[PDB]
């Protein structure tokens, strides 16, 4: 139930950890997904990749460089794309004086030194690299192919899922920022932390999710009259110190090397690295899913974004709504505790 809507982590032992699609159902039993965000650590013998040595070489085609620019815990961010490098090469340059992280004495310390030096040095990102560093043969929670019901409807139906289903790698530095976001077609999405520094996360329960909307429309007007969904830009950061003033309730939690995040349906959340990691992602959904994507608020105004068709999950997992559902009388209010 978690009536407080707070982070939950989980430990599971190898045999409760197997089988992902199942432990998912396990964590939302406890009322994991009211909270927008979950940690799974792993048991210690699991290891999906023996030696990461050899990551040292994979390319980083198209560094960004975050732009941050405002104040008092209110901020938008643009990007300046930087040449290719290597990872050795991204790891040297996060390591070095310009971009390492700060002297701090714990993570309360870190996250204040975070909000307090935003538009001073402007961190570099590796982001959505396509792959997966997974060894071959591991087949517990397997982000290349965790097989939820994007898979079926994609494989025996046809649709596309216009690549969110498939691995994306992450390298941070110290200050990256993550800004505001729910998911593409406010889905699920899962995180594993590979290696290195820590990472950082903020989450707001998907019952205040429209109450984050107002605020942000409220402190970015411009960005908001230009889109309807301008948060999916993903270059809107708002401190904690703000929430807490205005009244939207979040949590935080820091993400260690070995674990992973779950975020849940319309469970808006950002945060920040660190230092130097590597990280490893991918969008999921499950039945409770469709609901949300049916609703999901999307980005009117680049022709790019990611649209996916919610037809096929309805005529297949909601056959008795189906009908007036493509009449458009298909009306609700989502309880996101059930
Ligand atoms: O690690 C990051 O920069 C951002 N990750 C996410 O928002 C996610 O995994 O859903
Ligand atoms: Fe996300
Ligand atoms: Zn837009």
């Amino acid at each position: 139930l978690n009536p407080s809507c707070k982070i939950m982590t989980f430990r599971p032992s190898m045999e409760e950890f197997r089988e992902f699609n199942k432990y998912l159902a396990y964590m939302e039993s406890k009322g994991a997904h009211r909270a927008g965000l979950a940690k799974v650590i792993p048991p210690k013998e699991w290891k999906p990749r023996q030696c990461y040595d050899d990551i040292d070489n994979l390319l980083i085609p198209a560094p960004i460089q975050q732009m941050v620019t405002g104040q008092s815990g209110l901020f938008t961010q643009y990007n300046i794309q930087k040449k290719a490098m290597t990872v050795k090469e991204f790891r040297q340059l996060a390591n070095s004086g310009k971009y390492c992280t700060p002297r701090y004495l714990d993570y309360e310390d870190l996250e204040r030194k975070y909000w307090k030096n935003l538009t001073f040095v402007a961190p570099i990102y590796g982001a959505d690299i396509n792959g997966s560093i997974y060894d071959e043969g591991v087949d517990e929670w397997n982000i290349a192919r965790l097989n939820t019901v994007l898979d079926v409807v994609e494989e025996e139906c046809g649709i596309s899922i216009e690549g969110v289903n498939t691995p994306y790698l992450y390298f941070g530095m110290w200050k990256t920022t993550f800004a505001w976001h729910t998911e593409d077609m406010d889905l699920y999405s899962i995180n594993y932390l590979h290696f290195g520094e820590p990472k950082s996360w903020y989450a707001i329960p998907p019952e205040h999710g429209k109450r984050l909307e107002r605020l942000a429309q409220g402190f970015f007007p411009s960005s908001s009259q230009g889109c309807d969904a301008f948060l999916r830009h993903k270059m809107t950061l708002i401190s904690p110190s703000v929430l807490k003033k205005y009244g939207i309730p979040f949590d935080k939690i820091t993400q260690e090397a070995g674990e992973f995040m779950i975020t849940f349906p319309y469970g808006y959340h950002a945060g920040f690295n660190h230092g130097f990691n590597c990280a490893e992602s991918t969008n999921f959904a499950t039945v409770r899913w469709i609901d949300y994507g049916k609703v999901a608020k999307l980005c009117t105004c680049r022709k790019d974004m990611v649209k996916i068709s919610m037809d096929i999950f309805v005529r297949k997992f909601q056959p008795d709504r189906y009908q007036l559902w493509k009449q458009g009388k298909d009306i609700y209010t989502i309880d996101h505790t059930k």
